[PDB]
C-alpha cells in the first residue's frame, strides 16, 4: 500500500473523468451548487499485473483497501465528497479501472452583471498532491466525461459539461500538485422573470405617469408616492435573492434608474403644485405637457443606453 | 465475495420491491420530496445452497458482510440512502432474500402548469451495474411493491404506488446498468387555496371596480392603487411557495390578468377625470358605465378562455 | 447470535416502555416533534440462564455484540432514531433487561380544526418484525413508560403520555409484524393568541365600522382599504404558521368571514356616497345607519354560529 | 471493564467539572443554546493502583476502551454530546482524572416576563445512573468549574458560571440517579432596543396624537389609521423574534397597551368629526384640547403602573 | 502510542501551517464563518527513525493508528473539525510530516461600529494540551502558512492571512496550554451599499421635504408619513442583517437621526397647518420658508459630525 514504481522517471498519469448523475440546489445568494455523480479513475500499477492465460480471468476485482488508490479531492468543495466505491478492476498489463459515486455541494463564483439574462460556467476542480516516492499528473478521458440526459437544474438550461484537457501542475508547501478544470456551462431561464417582475414593475411607474394628466396634488401625491413603496417593495424581492456584488448588475441598474424617475416625477408634481399656487398655471401646464412626452423618451433612451452597455 | 457464477450465459436477475412506510416534505420550490421506504431484493445463489434433511434447518440467515449483495442504488437522489438491513435468509436452492429500511430524499421535477389544481408522478429510479464476471438486470415482484395505509402527504392525496415491470437496460461508462421507474401518483388538495387566495384575491379586484361607481377622483386613485398593492402582496406570497418555471402556470396567468385590470382600471379612472376636468362629462360617464359592464364581462370571458387553454 | 429457541411454540413477548427526558421543536406546519426519550425493552433468553449460588452474582452485564437483542423499530420516524445503549442487565431465569437513550424525529399528523383552541394526541409507533426461527410480540410494561416533571413543550400544555397495551399484530411482506401505541396528550396555550393576533384584528375590524358615522367617502375609502391591508397582512402572518389543510379551520373561516365582511362593508360606502351624489341622502342616511346596528349584530350571530359548528 | 468494587458498602463519588471554551447560538424562540466545554470526571478504582517505585511511572496513561468510565450524560440536550477524550491520567492509589472536550446544542427555558430588560439562568444537567454492582453519586470538583475569558454570547452579558455542589439523587426506573447543576447566569444587553424599536414606536405613536391639533376629518383618519399599520409592523418583526409564552411580557403588555391607544384615538378622531357635521364644533374642541393633555398623561401613568408591575 | 521521549527536559516543539484553499459563508449576525483549509504538522519522533539503506526507502508513509500525533484543536470552532488526512511522512532521523484537509466552522467576533465601511479581524486559534510525560509548544513554519489566490469571501475583500509565531502558552485545569494565532484580514466591499441602501433612503427623506413647498395639510401628511413608513420597511430590511450589539453602528446611528428629521417634519407640518387654520399664515409662510434651508443644512450638519465621530 505505497505508489506503483516508476520504470524510469516518469509522472504518474491517473486519467480521470465525471459523469453527473443529478444536478440540483443552485443558490444564488451563496453561490453554490449540489452535484451527485460518478468519478472515474484509472493508473498503472505493474504490481498488480497478471498473465491472463495462467490466471484463467481477464479482469482481477479488488476491494478499496487491498489495493493502492491516488488521493483525489476537490477543490472548490464545502465539505469532503460522500463517496461510495461502485468498482475497482484490474486489466493484466496492471492498468486499475476505479469507479466511485459521489454527492457534493461545489463554491462556484457566479457573474450577475447580466441577471437575470445571464449566463454562468461552473466549476468542479479535481486535484492530486504528488508523495515522496514519485509525482502524480492528472489527465482527463473524454469517453467518461459526460451527463444524464434527465439533468435539469431548475430555472436553468444546461448547454455542456467538458473538461479542461491539460492539468495546472503547480507547487504547493513544497510539493506538486496537479489540477483539472472541469466547466458545466449554463444559460438562465429569463421567461418567468417578464409576467413576474418586469412587467408589474413598468405597470406601477406607467400608473405614476398618469400625475402628468392631472392637476390635482392631492391625487398626485397619493400617485407617485404609493408606487413608490410598491418599487421599494419590488427592489426587497429582488435583492434578496441576489448576493451582495461590488460591480453594478443590469437590473441592479435598472431599479436604481427607477428610483430617479420617482424622484424626479415628485419634483414635477410639486413644481406643477407650487405654480399653481402662485396663480401660474401657464407655466405648471407646458411643465405637466412636456413631462408627458419627456418620462417615456428618456426612459427609453436611458434604457437603451443601459442594454448597450450590459449587452 | 463475488457475483455467483452463471449456470450458462444468462444475466444475474435481481427481484426488487419497494414498501412505502412513511412519506413527507414534499418542498415544490427544490421539487424534492423525503421517503422512507422498506426495500426487498432477491437473487439465486447457488454457492449458499444447502440440504434441508442434513442441515435440520429450512432456511439460512447471513449478516451482509458474509454473503454477496447486489449494489443497488437509487438514480435521482441527492445523497445516498440511510439503509439499516433487517433481514437476510436463505433458501434450501440458494434462493436469497433480503430486506432492509431506508431513508432517502428523493429529486422528481414536478409540472406546475395546473397549479394549484395539479396532478404528480413522483419517481423513485432504481439501478444496477454490471460486474465483469456477469451482467445484473433488475426485476419487479409486485407482491413487494406497495405503501402502508397510513402514508399520508401533507396537502396531497395519494392516488398509487406502482412499477413499471420491464426494465431500462442501457450501456453507461462501458458497461450494463438496469434501471426500475417506481411511480408515486399523487393530487394536490386545492381546497385551501379557495378562501386564503382565490377569494380574497377577487374581492379586493372587485373593491376596484367601485371606482365604475364614483366620480371622485381623489377616491378612485386611492381604490384602484391600495388594491394594487394588496394583489402586489398576494403575487410575491404565491410565488416564493413556487418554483420559476420557463412555461406558463395557470395561477401565473391570473395574477398576471389581474395586472392588466388594474392597470386598464388606472388608465379608465385617468380618462374619466381628464374629461370631467375638460367640462365633458357626458364622455367620461358613458365610458365609466360601459367599464362597469366591460370590466366584469370581459374578466368572465377572459378566466373561461384560460381555463379552456389550462384544462 | 440468533432468537431465543421456544419452550413449546410461544411467540416472544418484548416488553417495552419509553420514558420521556425531554420534548422539544413541535413543527406544526411540518406536523413533527422531536423528542429524547429512554427505550425499555424485556424478553427471556433461557441461553442466557445461571444459577445465583454457584455464580455468586444476581446479576450479569453483557454488551450489545455478545447477546441477541430484538430489532425495535419506530414506524412514523424521519430518520432512524440516534441510541447509545445505557444498561443490559441479565437476571438468573434469563430475563434479558435491556435500556438505551434515544433521540428522534417523529411524524405526527395534527387537527387544526380548532386552532388556536386545538388539543393533539402525538404518536409513538413502535414495531418488531418476526423473525424466521419464531414470532415476536411486542408489550407494554407500564412501569417503564412515563415521563420527567420538567418535559416542557414550548406553547403546549402536557397532559399524558400512555401507551395502548394491546399491540397491532399485522401481516407485512410474508412476515408478522407487531406494533405498538404509545400516546403524548397534548393542549395549546392559547393565551398569547388575543392580544396578539384577536384583539388587534377585531380593533382594525371596528375601525373600518367607524365609516358608518361619516358622509366623507374619501375618508371612508381610506378607512374600509387601510384597515382591509392591515388584515390582509394578519391573513399572511397566520397562514405561514399553519400547513394547507383539506378542511376548514376555525381560525381560517373567521379570517374569511372578516373578508366577507370588509366587502359588504365596501358595498355600503359605495351606496352611501353614489345616492349623495344621486341628491337622495334620505335613503342613504337610513342605509348607513342601519349597518351601524346590522354590522355588529350580524358579526357577533354569525361567531356564535362558527364557535357552535366548531364546538 | 465493569464498576469499581466498593470497599465497604459506599457509593462511587464521580467528581465532575465543566469549563466553558465557547458559548454561542442563544436561539430565544427554542429556547436552545450551544456550547463547546471541557468536562473533567474523576474517580477512585483501586484496580487501576499501582507501586510508583516498581513502575519507574509515576502516572499511568490509558485509553477511554482499556478501562471502566462512568457513563456521563447530559438531561437536557437536544442529542447526545459530540465529544472527543482529550486524556485520561492514573495516580498510584488508582485515582483516574479523565478529560474530553464536548459539544452540545442545549436546551434551557427562558423567562420572557422581563423583556427586552430580562436576566436568565442557562442550565447544564450532568446525570450518571447507578449500575448493578454498586451506586454511582456525582460531585462538584469548584477547581476544575470555570470559563475562558473570551467566552461571549451575541446580545448578552455573561456574569457566572457556577455549580449546585449537592446533587438532586433521585429513583428512576428502579435505579438511583445522581443529577448535577451547572448554572450560567446571562443578563441581555437592551441597548439596541431604545433607538431600533422603543423610541421609533414612541414617534409614530407622538405622529398619531398631532389629530388632535386639526380639525381636518381626512389628515386625520390618513393620521391615526397610517401610524397603526407601521405599530402592526413593529408588533408583526417582535412577536416573531420571541416564542408563544402562556404569561404576559412586559414588552407584550406595552405593545397591546399602544393598540388601545390607537382605537381610542380613532374614536376621538370619529365623534370629533361627527359633531362637526352635527354643528356643534365646541363640544368637538372641548373633547379634542382634552385629549391633547389626557393621551400624553394616561400614557405615562399606565406606562409607569406597567413597570411598576413587572420590575 | 505515547509521546516521543525528550533528549533532555525540552518541551516539544509542533510546527504548524494553515493553508485556506476555501473561505465562504460569513455570517454577520451569527460572527462565523465557513473555512476548508491544509494543516500541516511537524514534530520530532527519534521512535520512528530508520536507516533508509535497510528499509530500502528514504521516507516512510504511516497511517494515523500506527503513530503518536499530537491532539492540535481549534479553540473557536462550532463543532470538532471535519479531517481527512493527506500525508503522513517520516523521514531517516524520526521527522514527521504530518498534512491533513479541514473544514470548520469558526468563531470570530466582529467590529459593526463602521458598518458598511468596517474591516475585520477574523481569528483561527490552533492549541495543544501538554501531557504528563512531557509539554507541547506550538510553533509556526510561515513556509506553510498561506492562501490560494481564488480565495474569494462574498461581498468582502481578502487583505492578508498571517499569524502569530509567538504562541500564547497558559496553565489551565493544572496543565500547559500552548495557543497559536491565525489572524485573516478582511474590509467590506461598500459598493451595493450606495445604489440599494444609502441613495434610495436619501430620495424617500428628500421627497417628504416636499412638504415644506405645500400648504396642503392632506398632501403634507400624505407626503412625511408615507416616506416614513418606507424608512421604517428600511430599517426592518438592515436590522435583520446585523446582530444586535450593545454598542452604536454607523448606520444605526444614520437610521435613528432620520427617525427624528421625519418626526420633526411632522411637527412642522403640524404647526403650519394650525397657524393656517388660526387665520395667520405670514407666521406659518416663515417658518416653512426656514424649514427649506434648515432640515438640509441641519441634516448636512449632522452628518459630517456623525462620520466624524464614526471615522
Ligand atoms: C425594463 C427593460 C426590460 C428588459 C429588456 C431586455 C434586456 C435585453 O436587452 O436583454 C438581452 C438578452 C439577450 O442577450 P444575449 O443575446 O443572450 O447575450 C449575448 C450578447 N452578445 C451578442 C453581445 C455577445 O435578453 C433577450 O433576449 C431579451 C428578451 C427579453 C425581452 C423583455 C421585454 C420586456
Ligand atoms: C379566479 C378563478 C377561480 C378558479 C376556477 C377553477 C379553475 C378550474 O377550472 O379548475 C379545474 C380543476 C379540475 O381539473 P381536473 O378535472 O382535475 O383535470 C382533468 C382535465 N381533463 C378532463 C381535460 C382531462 O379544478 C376544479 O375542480 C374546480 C374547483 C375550483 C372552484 C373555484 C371557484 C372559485
Ligand atoms: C374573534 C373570535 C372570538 C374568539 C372566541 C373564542 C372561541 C371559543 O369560544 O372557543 C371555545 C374554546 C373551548 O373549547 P374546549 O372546552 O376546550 O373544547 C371541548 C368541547 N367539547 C366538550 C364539546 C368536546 O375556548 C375557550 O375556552 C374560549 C376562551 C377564549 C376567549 C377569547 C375571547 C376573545
Ligand atoms: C416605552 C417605555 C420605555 C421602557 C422604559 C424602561 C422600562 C424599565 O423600567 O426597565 C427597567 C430595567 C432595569 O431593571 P433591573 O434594575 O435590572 O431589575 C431589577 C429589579 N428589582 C430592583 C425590583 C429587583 O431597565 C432599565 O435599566 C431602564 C433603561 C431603559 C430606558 C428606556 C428609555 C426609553
Ligand atoms: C449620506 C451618508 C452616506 C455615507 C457617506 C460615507 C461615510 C463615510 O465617511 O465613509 C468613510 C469610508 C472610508 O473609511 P476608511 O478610510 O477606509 O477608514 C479609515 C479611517 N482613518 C483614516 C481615520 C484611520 O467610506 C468611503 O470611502 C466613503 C465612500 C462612500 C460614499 C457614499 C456617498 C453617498
Ligand atoms: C389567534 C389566531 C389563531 C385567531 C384565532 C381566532 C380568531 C382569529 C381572528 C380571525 C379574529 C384569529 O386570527
Ligand atoms: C447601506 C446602509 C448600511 C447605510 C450605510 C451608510 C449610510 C446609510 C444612510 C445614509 C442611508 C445607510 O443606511
Ligand atoms: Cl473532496
Ligand atoms: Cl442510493
Ligand atoms: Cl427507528
Ligand atoms: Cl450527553
Ligand atoms: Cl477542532
Ligand atoms: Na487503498
Ligand atoms: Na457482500
Ligand atoms: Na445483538
Ligand atoms: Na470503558
Ligand atoms: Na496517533
Ligand atoms: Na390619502
Amino acid at each position: 500500500v505505497s505508489p506503483p514504481p516508476p520504470i524510469a522517471d516518469e509522472p504518474l498519469t491517473v486519467n480521470t473523468g465525471i459523469y453527473l448523475i443529478e444536478c440540483y440546489s443552485l443558490d444564488d445568494k451563496a453561490e453554490t451548487f449540489k452535484v451527485n455523480a460518478f468519478l472515474s479513475l484509472s493508473w498503472k500499477d505493474r504490481r498488480l499485473a497478471f498473465d491472463p492465460v495462467r490466471s484463467g480471468v481477464r479482469v482481477k476485482t479488488y476491494e478499496p483497501e487491498a489495493i493502492w488508490i491516488p488521493e483525489i479531492r476537490f477543490v472548490n468543495v464545502e465539505n469532503a465528497r460522500d463517496a461510495d466505491v461502485v468498482d475497482i478492476s484490474v486489466s493484466p498489463d496492471g492498468t486499475v479501472q476505479y469507479l466511485e459515486r459521489f454527492s457534493a455541494r461545489v463554491l462556484s463564483p457566479l457573474d450577475f452583471r447580466r441577471y437575470p439574462f445571464d449566463s454562468q460556467t461552473l466549476h468542479i476542480y479535481l486535484i492530486v498532491r504528488s508523495v515522496d516516492t514519485r509525482n502524480i499528473v492528472l489527465a482527463v478521458d473524454l469517453e467518461k466525461v459526460g451527463k444524464n440526459d434527465d439533468v435539469f437544474l431548475t430555472g436553468w438550461d444546461i448547454e455542456s459539461f467538458t473538461a479542461v484537457v491539460k492539468p495546472a501542475n503547480f507547487a504547493l508547501e513544497d510539493r506538486l500538485e496537479s489540477k483539472l478544470d472541469y466547466q458545466l456551462r449554463i444559460s438562465r431561464q429569463y421567461f418567468s422573470y417578464i409576467p413576474n417582475i418586469i412587467l408589474p414593475m413598468l405597470f406601477i411607474l406607467f400608473i405614476s405617469w398618469t400625475a402628468f394628466w392631472s392637476t390635482s396634488y392631492e391625487a398626485n401625491v397619493t400617485l407617485v408616492v404609493s408606487t413608490l413603496i410598491a418599487h421599494i417593495a419590488a427592489n426587497i424581492l429582488v435583492e434578496t435573492n441576489l448576493p451582495k456584488t461590488p460591480y453594478m448588475t443590469y437590473t441592479g441598474a435598472i431599479i436604481f434608474m427607477i428610483y430617479l424617475f420617482y424622484f424626479v416625477a415628485v419634483i414635477e408634481v410639486t413644481v406643477q403644485h407650487y405654480l399653481k399656487v402662485e396663480s401660474q398655471p401657464a407655466r405648471a401646464a407646458s411643465i405637466t405637457r412636456a413631462s408627458r412626452i419627456a418620462f417615456p423618451v428618456v426612459f427609453l433612451l436611458a434604457n437603451i443606453i443601459l442594454a448597450f452597455l450590459f449587452f
